[PDB]
């Protein structure tokens, strides 16, 4: 069920952080769940601070919006920003003050792989427009794991590389002409990169698209609402066919429609 994005729905709040620690963060579900996890298993990370290690894990979506965690993982090293992703039983996150992506197997609590994203800017070089060290942004779509970033050679333009989920080797790389810092966030649907215009506006838009298949760039004007006017995280879940987002203490989801 692939196609081009033609519509985004109203934001739906599933849960709200009670502490300033959760001002921005990342929540997630596995698009390719494996034992002992299911499609309902939800992970949460409040990413405010310099010592971000705690990952809240919820077996049931019910626990996740109305209860306590079923488990809390302590990451081996501090985590950077809100770009993390869970895929096929592993948490993929960026080590604090680095351009290193770590593959953290959740069930075994083991580090299975680490790789330096070649030439990638980090720690405030090429963040999204709101800052927050969002230089490196992992993504999952119908084809698997990606990483969104930029380099000096790209002059801050969004670069996206297809990643091997086992060893984190770059399989292929595309260079866009979209300034990453000029955009609120980005995600990938069916091999097409999309960007959001603003992180504060209730009247923002999905304003750009870049297709890896054809290399064509396009301007869009699909409405997109930041209900709480501070979206720190915007990701696409290819299983639910939905956008997951974190907006000013609030854990939200958007419905979408594809051509
Ligand atoms: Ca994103
Ligand atoms: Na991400």
């Amino acid at each position: 069920g692939c196609g081009e994005l033609v519509w985004v729905g109203e934001p739906l709040t599933l849960r709200t952080a009670e502490t300033i620690t959760g001002k921005y963060g990342v929540w997630m579900r596995d698009p390719k769940p494996t034992y002992p996890y299911t499609q309902e298993t939800t992970w949460r990370i409040d990413t405010v601070g310099t010592d971000v290690r705690q990952v809240f894990e919820y077996d049931l979506i019910s626990q996740f919006m109305q209860g306590y965690p079923s488990k809390v993982h302590i990451l081996p090293r501090p985590l950077e920003s809100t770009g993390a992703v869970v895929y096929s039983g592993s948490l993929y996150f960026q080590g604090a003050e680095s351009r290193t992506v770590i593959r953290y197997e959740l069930n075994t609590e083991t580090v299975k792989a680490e790789k330096e994203i070649p030439g990638a800017g980090y720690h405030g070089q090429f963040p999204y427009s709101w800052g927050g060290y969002t230089d490196i942004d992992l993504a999952v779509d119908e084809a698997g794991l990606w990483v969104i970033y930029s380099t000096d050679d790209a002059k801050g333009a969004i670069v996206l590389s297809k990643l091997n989920p086992e060893n984190l080797e770059l399989e292929q790389t595309w260079e866009t002409n979209i300034r990453k810092q000029s955009v609120a966030n980005a995600f990938i649907i069916c091999g097409t990169l999309y960007t959001v215009s603003s992180y504060t506006s209730a009247d923002a838009t999905v304003n750009f698209a870049y297709d890896t298949g054809t290399g064509i760039s396009k301007t869009l004007t699909i409405p997109f609402k930041n209900r709480y006017k501070y979206s720190s995280m915007i990701d696409y879940n290819p299983l639910e066919k939905k956008l997951f987002a974190w907006d000013n203490l609030n854990m939200v989801t958007y419905d979408i429609k594809l051509s």
